[PDB]
DNA sequence: GTTAAGTGGTATTAACATATCCTCAGTGGTGA
DNA sequence: TCACCACTGAGGATATGTTAATACCACTTAAC
């Protein structure tokens, strides 16, 4: 209910201090990480100043975000001195991967392997891209 | 036979590439 | 020979589109 004018008043705040306090959402990510060990790309700090994020998500980040702002203020000089690793498909590989679907839609691991070893991707990555593209397929 | 773990299936989530934009530095037309 | 504001480009820093990656849930399967 209120929950969302008082995320939303929390978050004009900390745009506030974090423009007063000179610091990018680049390294607001950083300090993040250097200080719970969950670092954040700045899209995400970008879509939570602009209030982008789901509701869900707007919770979970509400309390790290707290944390840092009545902690950071102390002393910036020592705390100045874990990604979510997301590798991307180039064209001719998505091209490729393409190709290998419109013939089975659902490969087994066996042809997984030789996919992966084709284009030099990664198990995991090729594995969980195949789940994407039926997920999108599967849209609609 | 019951209960905990593995397997998928679909919803959320969060980072990448590139698209915009802020601000500051470098050059100069015109004026004095 | 000086000012300077106009004018614009560069790099860093934000907003977008988009999709890897995880996460929540129903179903089956293995252990005592």
């Amino acid at each position: 209910k209120a929950l969302q004018k008082e995320l939303e008043q929390f978050a004009k705040l900390l745009k506030q201090k974090r423009i007063t306090l000179g610091y990018t959402q680049a390294d607001v990510g950083l300090t993040l990480g250097v200080l719970f060990g969950k670092v954040f790309s700045q899209t995400t700090i970008c879509r939570f100043e602009a209030l982008q994020l789901s509701f869900k998500n707007m919770c979970k980040l509400r309390p790290l975000l707290q944390k840092w702002v009545e902690e950071a203020d102390n002393n910036e000089n020592l705390q100045e001195i874990r990604k979510r690793k997301r590798t991307s498909i180039e064209n001719r590989v998505r091209g490729n991967l393409e190709n290998l679907f419109l013939q089975c839609p659902k490969p087994t691991l066996q042809q997984i392997s030789h996919i992966a070893q084709q284009l030099g991707l990664e198990k995991d990555v090729v594995r969980v891209w195949f789940c994407n593209r039926r997920q999108k397929g599967k849209r609609s």
